């Protein structure tokens, strides 16, 4: 059973990712490098079938609203 | 006033941009659907931008998202 969803890491890029930050604000927030969450956001769009940063960033905000933690 | 529409002040080709903004479409893929040059998209990018006062495009795509709701 691979991990299919997302990670509390993942998510938490997912919000993220959805108030516009570039990955060096992300890392920043995140304390980790850069490099980290670029790979970070490449493993994660992968994961959720996509190509590009908006289509995670509105998946993000139709999840927000869709299904409220 | 506080009710007035948050688009207010876009042009309609404007709000065209920003609707398929949202969908998660490239420059290019909206182009083709707006029959303009992919080159013209961007620079209609960037003043939609500007005048959102926001500096990427997740921002923006984020932004149609929720008003879409």
């Amino acid at each position: 059973d691979p991990l299919s969803g997302l990670t509390d890491q993942e998510r938490t890029l997912l919000g993220l990712l959805s108030e516009g930050l570039t990955n060096k604000q992300i890392a920043d927030r995140m304390f980790l490098a850069e490099k980290t969450v670029k790979n970070y956001v490449s493993r994660l769009l992968a994961k959720l079938g996509m190509e590009r940063r908006t289509q995670a960033a509105v998946f993000a905000t139709e999840l927000k609203r869709s299904r409220p933690p």
